[PDB]
């Protein structure tokens, strides 16, 4: 029985309470599918988890012949290495460090393969690809990462990013964007949901984040939408500890789907 570790981030995952009884609403597409639903504990309750990633973790789960139980991450973080004793070894949080506790057998999210992240455990081949964008008011035409306003930035045009985010550790690494970092480490916000709730009460007139996440969160808004080409593109894979049984078959179910018209159709279904 599997140990899944996942976190909310719509329309991957989706986490809402359980009725009175304990069970998950029964609920059906705009066409009249089922929607499919898992019971999954976390900040601890038992909640109901849905969305693109639970789908793809039934199919897996199918298609593997293996059992699970599916937890929301403790501290809510997807995972990155900080300092956190007068020792000289940071120490990993979220999901990554869940996985590598053995708190968690294989982490299911919308998680950014990266380099940082691969030193320490493996990934599956992406379910997912993708890469950062930009999200701004409905009008508002930006380039892309090289766009001018973002590259000689001034106070009439404000940026900003999720602080100690990957994407956060992405700017701040990149030497060759310090101009724009000085600029967002100024205005960089706490979460997300309230980074992309000040672009529609016109406080951020931009937010660099996943455009997984912000080509989904423009889509629901009609106020709002993504600009410019993609940077950094990247792809987001099933987490597991090195040398897993599991990786070589993860990996050769996601590759099928990307091929059979699977994956293009959790795409359609929650997007
Ligand atoms: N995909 C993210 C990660 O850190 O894995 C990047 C920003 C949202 C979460």
């Amino acid at each position: 029985r599997l140990k899944i570790v996942t976190i909310h981030q719509e329309p991957f995952v989706y986490v809402k309470p359980t009725m009175s009884d304990g069970t998950c609403k029964e609920e059906f597409t705009v066409n009249g599918d089922p929607v499919k639903k898992v019971i999954c504990t976390g900040p601890t309750v038992p909640q109901c988890c849905y969305g693109f990633c639970i789908d793809l973790l039934i199919k897996l789960a199918r298609t593997m012949n293996f059992t699970y139980e599916v937890h929301l991450v403790a501290d809510g973080k997807f995972g990155t290495q900080e300092r956190v004793n007068n020792s000289n070894k940071k120490e990993w949080n979220g999901m990554m460090g869940e996985l590598l506790s053995g708190q968690a057998d294989m982490i299911v999210a919308p998680l950014t393969i990266n380099n940082e992240r691969a030193q320490y455990i493996e990934f599956s081949k992406p379910f997912k690809y993708q890469g950062l964008t930009i999200l701004v008011k409905k009008g508002t035409r930006i380039t892309g990462i090289n766009d001018p306003r973002l590259r000689n930035p001034s106070d009439k045009f404000i940026y900003a990013t999720v602080k100690q985010s990957s994407v956060d550790i992405y700017f701040r690494r990149q030497v060759e964007l310090s101009t724009m970092y000085r600029h967002m480490e100024k205005h960089n916000y706490e979460s997300a949901a309230e980074a992309i709730q000040a672009v529609r009460d016109n406080k951020l007139h931009a937010f660099i984040w996943d455009s997984a996440v912000l080509e989904f969160e423009a889509s629901q808004k009609c106020d709002l939408v993504t600009t410019g080409e993609l940077f950094f593109r990247s792809g987001f894979g099933i987490g597991m500890r090195k040398d897993s049984p599991w990786k070589q078959n993860v990996s050769l179910s996601i590759l099928k789907s990307h091929e059979n018209g699977f994956m293009e159709d959790l795409d359609k279904t929650w997007v």
